[PDB]
RNA sequence: UUACUGCACAGGUGACGA
DNA sequence: TCGTCACCTGTGCAGTTTAAC
């Protein structure tokens, strides 16, 4: 039992003499750190400057001299770190520091893809794509209470575009609309300068600008983004372009899957231990033995949670270790007490579509048969239903219209419905060219708030979709399905959970940020979510309808505050229970509000029951991975000889980094998709100190099985449910807030157990 | 906007301190 | 208002014939 890190050991001085100061204003540490160059390494930390001699030499340095030994106080000498790896690699510019960032020297992969493919152009070689390294020193626990300083080495690729803007047009590429970017980066200076207009032989006109309305073309490029590099490309080498992007993915992978990123940290720790690393020049640190997690000595540092099981009935006889499985042969978990057998759904659509909807809505309500066995009983006997009702709503409206679809769409929705009954859920259709137009004028976000206003939730579906060929459509019909359900109240799958304490809710609070284009300042907007603790499954909760950062972290004790009052009511709890309450966020709150959060909720439920509390982060972009060198994957398909998620732990892992902070594998070889899927990074969870429930291991677990929760998918989410429908919610309340003639009145009426956010 | 997954680019932002 | 450590957010394109047996 051991799981494999990207990270080395360091190893360091017991100890560093060091001069100190107190310097209260952080304000002169710039000026002190400049006017010590290249003799001493400075830092700044909780009202005194430190200060380590690095070159004899003057200038000299007033203060107290004291000795900082190096398992006490290991920020100083991971900081010096930051710099000295820099130091040691020479002949590798930084393009980022602190972590130090830098590229391979002679790598380049446009290139070798080009010569693999066999595809060749003049221009190809202003296309690059480098491999990039960057090397973190972070504070680990080898064990409890002992912390020690590795080096955490992770890979990514350079995407830039050098080819000058003149060139780009005389090929054909027209640069109408594309971002642009800054050549020459200066500190202190923004890249992106805005959209292109036109070219004027020396400059380019630009509109949706960040600050100048022209540039020279020689200050400016473009944005080394996938859809510049897919325009640029596939005007130049199409229907062969597809051939160079393959080609790429599999030049990448070479760097990237579990067995070759192993590699290549092995030899970036090998090239890195090589010599020592001067920290001053008679303190030296070594590079040692790749960082393990492992159960050996007195170390505890690795466990596997059990598989997550989807539960379908409420005794738990029924279920399953995947959503699908389990649906299929149960039917969903609210089965027997799910009110609206009889579904009345008005569908939506332009008129010009009609023969392409109604074949989706066959296959969609009655099932494409056992030749598409992944959606074969259809959406009614799939789910228990006796029948759905379809109210047909066609639309005269084209996709060349790009002013007038909304008001189109809702005019033909206010008449259908109001000849029509009462339905309880749409579906309504889109064309590519108006998914993603302005929000003044785009049908999905005005369809979605008039039906949110009239109490009818929404599973809106574009024209592609609709159109797939039928070994792909059976597995969107499956997602349709789970979340229309969830729509019309349903409860699709619980996850098990065996309760320990008398009651646990756990909040979850997400962000969106919504700007007309990236010009526009972008405004804050939030959403919250519960899930509660049932016999033997975890359960969702209502949902937040109000949306503004402004006071959210009122909003989250309001919200706790309320939901433990009713709790307590609801399940009249015992003298001596224990009420468990986690909070879910990708930040970690503040101080501050924690204690408020604690304050409140302790007095709310008052002294006759325990409280404990956990506030949580969940991150994804931290230094951290895990290789598990006895994986060796499955076949790509059935039968290939090649493999897909070699070297991917398990799904459930849980690595001990520190006291507070667990590394959660969530993506398994199962679930990973390709041979070239790189290998998986785990989540970062990480508890709040002032925390009162201390158990990461079981919050790490907890954050699993609510991946496994969301009824947007079959599959797992990325994310706990707890932050990923608010997510979902705060995006979509932000965008209807600028709506004519939204309200949110339904939302805790006709919507009030409606999934409406999925 | 059926999704999951991956990646890229851009924007910056959060928490802790004095 | 700054030092310090950290990584979050939006947008777009592509895929085992992607879709946990
Ligand atoms: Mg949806």
């Amino acid at each position: 039992r051991q799981l494999v890190s990207n990270g080395f050991e360091v190893n360091l001085p017991d100890q560093v003499e060091v001069i100190v100061r107190d310097l209260p204003d952080p304000s002169k540490v710039k000026e002190e750190r400049t006017r010590l160059m290249g003799y001493w390494f400075v830092h700044w930390f909780d009202g005194k400057l430190f200060h380590l001699r690095i070159k004899a030499g003057g200038p000299n340095v007033d203060g107290e001299h004291r000795a900082i030994r190096t398992a006490e106080h290991p920020w100083l000498l991971r900081a010096r770190l930051d710099d000295a790896l820099e130091e040691a690699l020479p002949k590798y510019a930084a393009v980022k520091k602190r972590p130090f960032t830098f590229l391979a020297q002679k790598d380049e992969l446009i290139d070798a893809a080009a010569t693999a493919a066999g595809l060749s152009h003049r221009l190809l070689n202003s296309f690059k794509v480098i491999p990039r390294f960057a090397l973190s020193p972070k504070i680990y626990e080898p064990v409890d209470g002992t912390t020690r300083v590795g080096v955490f080495v992770t890979i990514g690729m350079r995407y830039d575009i050098e080819a000058s803007l003149r060139d780009l047009l005389e090929a054909g590429i027209d640069l109408r609309g594309m971002y642009v970017v800054r050549r020459k980066r200066q500190p202190g200076e923004r890249g992106l300068l805005g959209r292109v207009r036109a070219i004027s032989d020396d400059m380019v006109q630009l509109f949706e600008e960040t600050d100048l309305a022209s540039v020279n073309v020689n200050d400016a490029k473009l944005e080394g983004s996938k859809e510049n590099f897919t325009r640029c490309l596939s005007a130049l080498l199409g229907h062969n372009y597809k051939k160079l992007l393959n080609a790429l993915d599999d030049q990448e992978a070479g760097y990237r899957t579990g067995p070759r990123f192993d590699d290549a940290v092995r030899r970036m720790g090998e090239f890195l231990a090589k010599k020592p690393i001067r920290l001053a020049d008679n303190i030296n640190a070594q590079v040692g033995d790749r960082i393990v997690f492992s159960n050996e000595g007195q170390a505890r540092n690795v466990r596997l949670a059990p598989k997550v099981e989807y539960v379908f009935d409420r005794t738990g006889a029924k279920s399953a270790e995947y959503a699908w499985r389990g649906l299929s042969q149960f039917g969903p978990f609210d089965r027997p007490s799910f009110a609206n057998r009889s579904p009345r759904i008005l569908v939506v659509y332009p008129s010009s579509t009609q023969g392409k909807v109604e074949n989706f809505l066959s296959a969609f309500r009655d099932g494409m048969g056992s030749n598409y066995s992944g959606f074969s009983k259809g959406f009614v006997d799939l789910m228990g239903l006796t029948k759905v009702e379809f109210v047909m709503c066609p639309v005269e409206v084209s996709s060349a219209d790009r002013n007038g679809a909304h008001t189109k769409y809702n005019s033909a929705i206010e008449d259908k419905l109001a000849g029509a009954g009462e339905v309880h859920a749409g579906i309504v259709v889109l064309f590519e060219d108006h998914a993603r137009l302005p929000d003044d004028r785009n049908p999905y976000i005005h369809t979605k708030s008039l039906l949110l206003t009239l109490g009818v939730p929404t599973q809106q579906v574009r024209m592609p979709t609709v159109l797939l060929e039928p070994k792909s459509l059976q597995y969107t019909l499956q997602n349709f399905s789970i979340a229309t359900y969830a729509k019309l109240n349903g409860t699709p799958w619980t996850v098990n959970h065996d309760k320990a304490i008398n009651d646990e809710l756990v909040v979850g609070m997400g962000l969106a940020e919504l700007s007309g284009s990236r010009t526009e300042k972008r405004q804050r907007f939030v959403g919250i979510t519960t899930v509660f603790a049932g016999d033997g499954s975890y359960l969702l909760g209502n949902v937040s309808k109000e949306c503004e950062y402004e006071g959210y972290s009122d909003a989250i004790r309001e919200s706790m505050t309320g939901i433990l009052r009713e709790l307590k009511k609801r399940n009249n709890w015992r003298p001596g229970d224990t009420v468990r309450v986690v909070f879910h966020a990708h930040r970690p709150l503040k101080r501050v509000d924690v204690a408020s959060i604690v304050f409140e909720c302790t007095r709310e439920i008052g002294s006759d029951q325990n409280i404990q509390m956990a506030f949580v982060t969940v991150s994804h972009d931290h230094p951290f991975v895990l290789i598990d060198r006895s994986e060796r994957g499955l076949e790509a398909y059935k039968g290939s000889t090649a493999r897909k998620g070699v070297f991917a732990p398990p799904r459930g892992a849980i690595s001990r980094v520190g006291r507070l902070t667990r590394l959660l594998a969530v993506n398994s070889p199962q679930l990973i998709k390709r041979a070239n899927t790189p290998l998986p990074t785990p989540l970062l969870v990480s508890l709040h100190p002032d925390s009162t429930f201390k158990d990461v291991d079981y919050l790490a677990e907890q954050a699993l099985k609510f991946t496994s929760l969301s009824w947007r998918s079959t599959l797992p989410a990325a994310t706990p449910v707890t932050i990923f429908y608010s997510e979902r919610i705060a995006e979509l309340l932000g965008r209807l807030k600028s709506i004519p003639n939204w309200s949110s009145a339904n939302l805790n009426i006709k919507l009030k157990w409606s999934r409406w956010f999925l």
